[PDB]
Formats: C-alpha cells, structure tokens, sequence
C-alpha cells in the first residue's frame, strides 16, 4: 500500500495469535509492543524516547504479520503508550518513504 | 527521493536560518526541534511517548525547508533528544510510507 500521514499510520498486527493495532513509525529503531506473553527467553534493554527512557523485554525471532505481511524478528515488551513497529521490522515488510 | 529504513531516516532541515539535521518520523504527531529562537508568539505544550512527557514551547506558521521541500505549520521547541519531523510536515512536502 500508499500509507498517506494525514492520519496516524495504525494497521492491525498479528502476534501470538492475536490481532492489535500498532503504529507505522519510522522514528523507531525497534518494536516495542504493550504487556503480553511471548515464548522463550528474554533480555534486558533499555529504550529512549521523548520523554525518557523504559525498560523493556526483547523477544528474538518471534513471528508477527504486518498489515498482513509476515515477518519473523525482535519484538521488545514494556510499557510503551502504543504499539510501535520501528524500522527492524518494518525494513522486513520492504518498507520506504517516499517524496 | 526513495528513503530506505536500513539506518535512521536523516535529512538536512532550514528552519529559522539555521541548519539542522532531522528524523523523518511517520510516529510523530508533530514537530520539535532542539532549542533554537524562532520568530512569533509561542504557547506552552506537554508532549509525551517513550518514556513520558516533556514541555516544549509551540510556534505556529514556521516556514522550513525539509530535504529541499518547502513547507510551512506548527514547530515545538523544546529538549527532545532527537530534531523530529512529523506528521504535520510530512504531509506538505508528500511524504508516504511505501511497500
Ligand atoms: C533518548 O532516546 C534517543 C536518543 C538518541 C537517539 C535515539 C533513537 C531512539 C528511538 O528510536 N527511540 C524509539 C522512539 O521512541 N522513537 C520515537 C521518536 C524519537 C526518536 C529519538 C528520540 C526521541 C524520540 C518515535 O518515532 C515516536 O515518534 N513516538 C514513539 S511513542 C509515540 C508514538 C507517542 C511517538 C512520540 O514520541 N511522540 C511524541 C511527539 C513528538 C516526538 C513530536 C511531536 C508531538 C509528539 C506527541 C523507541 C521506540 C521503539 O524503538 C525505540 O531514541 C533515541
């Protein structure tokens, strides 16, 4: 598709099953997605946003579809305010802006 | 241009006569920049993501200049980590999300 930015950029995600809405933001290095369980170990990162920072969980290598487009890497877990799919996954989906 | 998402999306920014760089940021509402004087009446702002909030000052009707696109709406100015573009820009120089 052609994601005009009228509007946020939300689509909806799949991930362990479960559809959610998630934001398009190429202001992000990573995906970092609202409380949930995922399978496997996890690792400690910390994560710097406007206000701050958060601690989250990084997940590797967890498959999740993209406004149906499949995928399959890191997903971080924490506190964030909205579902963020940052350019790890997004360059995945073959993700560019253009002007 | 086609931008792609390998590495952040860094442009070159004119804004107030200065030059700056600048993230081409689809998660972002609005614009902010690092401290800087611009011209006009200002009005404060709390403006929140990662990490929490921030106050910034809001200065409306800014012309800038964004990778060599001319454009004009609403700048913040305030201690963001990162000079940000956002979607209120975006929008004027024909900025879409591709794939
Ligand atoms: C101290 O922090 C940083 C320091 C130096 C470089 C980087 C790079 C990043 C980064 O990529 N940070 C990401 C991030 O939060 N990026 C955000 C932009 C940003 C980048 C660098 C520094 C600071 C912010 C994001 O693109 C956005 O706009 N988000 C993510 S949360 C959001 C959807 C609410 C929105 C937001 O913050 N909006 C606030 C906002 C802005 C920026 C402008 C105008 C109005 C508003 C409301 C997180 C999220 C997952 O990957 C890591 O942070 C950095």
């Amino acid at each position: 598709p052609q994601i005009t930015l009228w509007k946020r950029p939300l689509v909806t995600i799949k991930i362990g099953g479960q559809l959610k809405e998630a934001l398009l933001d190429t202001g992000a290095d990573d995906t970092v997605i609202e409380e949930m369980s995922l399978p496997g170990r996890w690792k400690p990162k910390m994560i710097g946003g406007i206000g701050g920072f958060i601690k989250v969980r990084q997940y590797d290598q967890i498959i999740i579809e993209i406004a149906g487009h499949k995928a399959i890497g890191t997903v971080l877990v924490g506190p964030t305010p909205v579902n963020i799919i940052g350019r790890n996954l997004l360059t995945q989906i073959g993700a560019t802006l253009n002007f």
